[PDB]
């Protein structure tokens, strides 16, 4: 349907799992790479 999907660049990815930011306002996931 609709194209576009992140992969996990940092400033693209709102979701994210438990690794760096584990889902959360920009806390201490100062970096994604």
């Amino acid at each position: 349907a609709d194209r576009g999907w992140i992969k996990x660049l940092x400033k693209d990815c709102p979701n994210v799992i438990s690794s760096i930011c584990a889902g959360t306002i920009i806390t201490a996931c100062k970096n994604c790479a």
